[PDB]
């Protein structure tokens, strides 16, 4: 078990560099729209608190140089969509895969493409935090890198990377431009509220460690799904949605252990503690594997 | 700080399915040859004591069905570079990139490209184990899947996956089909030697743990470098050599810790354990990131 990224061609294709005076970010090109962060329009001190729709009545069509490596790609339209400048190049991206824009729930993982200049530099995993923080690893020049999900050959973006907060965590929007918590866009420090630790990927990693033989954690009581949001609270644990119960269904019913069986023994673990044992070799409760990784991990 | 592989477009683009008889694996097709573990020629029975230039010899061309994509590739020769079959076909890969074939030493890491029928499935980090093992993410059907570093534009291929011992971790060849360790391919129950511990990567992590602002395991001592191997050798660490902390100046000159006081700092840690604290979130001092990896990704 370790965290595995998608294969990250498919994205790969689709990056491009974006310039504003000497700002220059990475881009998104599928068909012939490039996306992008709309802070590559900023100066450095138009940052602090900028008017977008101000900056962009400004900018023309020819203020915008995209380029896929050394290539120019002609910019024959903007506009601004939240967060995210739309760039109409008069180029259709012969290598834009089959996608759909999504927006992810907390919890939810993604690959991230950590991109500078244009270029791929680097491919990891990440876990939305309920605080809708990525811990990522990002530089200067990371900006506008996406992250993404691939089912069956069609990419889902979910991510574009605009903001390190001060404690070190990273922040972002979908690809509609809404920033996934409570961040701007502006040249500030943001702290992300209190972090809590992701319930139903805890539960997905003790159904893994079931699945591999290591199931001494198993007991004989239940819960109401009620009882457990409410103790899971008191130790900084996320309360599960209906949704979470339903894509925990498969490891349940590969397990044989029903969904609120595994709370109650999850429940347990929190009031007692791991007594000196270990779950698949650690003593810490791992929180970033969602169901769905688990599965892809076993089949 | 998390690991992260390299970007793997350039492999997907090179990864083919093979099927000889009901096996199939994962192929790399680069210019007009493809390379695929050799026990795809194998039988259910062979597999116990194959004697596979004797099985080879008995092949034809057209035992080979080799798919990329949904186009099948014609055979037009084959041939066997130890634990690797090479198979001929008459299409050249537009997609081949700029290539080397490369045999990586124990402590260096690679990126792995895991496949399952010719199809790229994902992406990780590994690093080779001093007992010359990996610790993969593989299951049945990706034998065959690749590992890889790029520089500038030249991917350098140093691992084909062939095998999962009882105790879970994983073993394979370079791509001139040389097993690292003393592994073979046959389907027996093989164990490693005890592994170690890659000293200069531990080192190199916790000097990316300070750069990202972590610093409570650092100490006021410092110590020798012999002194710091005795106590390295007793907790099965490997020994530390004047190229390591060579290799580890540009992150000393970095955070300004010399490199023989945080040998100071990891001999206390391996003294006095973690005490239930944690570095970069890992509660296990963690050796699978080099000096380089490091380095590229702060
Ligand atoms: C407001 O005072 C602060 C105080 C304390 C902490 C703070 N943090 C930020 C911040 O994050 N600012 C964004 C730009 C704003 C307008 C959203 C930014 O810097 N994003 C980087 C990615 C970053 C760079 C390093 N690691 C990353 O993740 C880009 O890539 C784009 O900027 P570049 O032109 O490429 O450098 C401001 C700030
Ligand atoms: C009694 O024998 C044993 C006892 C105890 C442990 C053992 N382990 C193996 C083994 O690993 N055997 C190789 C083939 C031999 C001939 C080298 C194999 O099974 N390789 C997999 C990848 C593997 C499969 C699961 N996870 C992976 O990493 C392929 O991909 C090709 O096989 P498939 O055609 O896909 O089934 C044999 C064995």
């Amino acid at each position: 078990f370790r965290k595995m990224a998608f294969p990250s061609g498919k994205v790969e294709g689709c990056m491009v560099q974006v310039t504003c005076g000497t700002t220059t970010l990475n881009g998104l090109w599928l068909d012939d729209v490039v996306y992008c962060p709309r802070h590559v329009i900023c100066t450095s001190e138009d940052m602090l608190n900028p008017n977008y729709e101000d900056l962009l009545i400004r900018k023309s069509n020819h203020n915008f140089l995209v380029q896929a490596g050394n290539v120019q790609l002609r910019v024959i339209g903007h506009s601004m969509q939240n967060c995210v400048l739309k760039l109409r190049v008069d180029t259709a991206n012969p290598k834009t895969p089959k996608y759909k824009f999504v927006r992810i729930q907390p919890g939810q993982t993604f690959s991230v493409l950590a991109c500078y200049n244009g270029s791929p530099s680097g491919v990891y995993q990440c876990a939305m935090r309920p605080n809708f923080t990525i811990k990522g690893s990002f530089l200067n020049g990371s900006c506008g890198s996406v992250g993404f999900n691939i089912d069956y050959d069609c990419v889902s973006f979910c991510y574009m990377h605009h903001m390190e907060l001060p404690t070190g965590v990273h922040a972002g929007t979908d690809l509609e431009g809404n920033f996934y918590g409570p961040f701007v866009d502006r040249q500030t420090a943001q702290a992300a509220g209190t972090d809590t630790t992701i319930t139903v990927n805890v539960l997905a990693w003790l159904y893994a460690a079931v699945i591999n033989g290591d199931r001494w954690f198993l007991n004989r009581f239940t819960t109401t799904l009620n009882d457990f949001n409410l103790v899971a609270m008191k130790y900084n644990y996320e309360p599960l949605t209906q949704d979470h119960v339903d894509i925990l269904g498969p490891l349940s019913a590969q397990t044989g252990i029903a969904v609120l069986d595994m709370c109650a023994s999850l429940k347990e673990l929190l009031q007692n503690g791991m007594n000196g044992r270990t779950i698949l070799g650690s003593a810490l409760l791992e929180d970033e594997f969602t169901p769905f990784d688990v599965v892809r991990q076993c089949s």
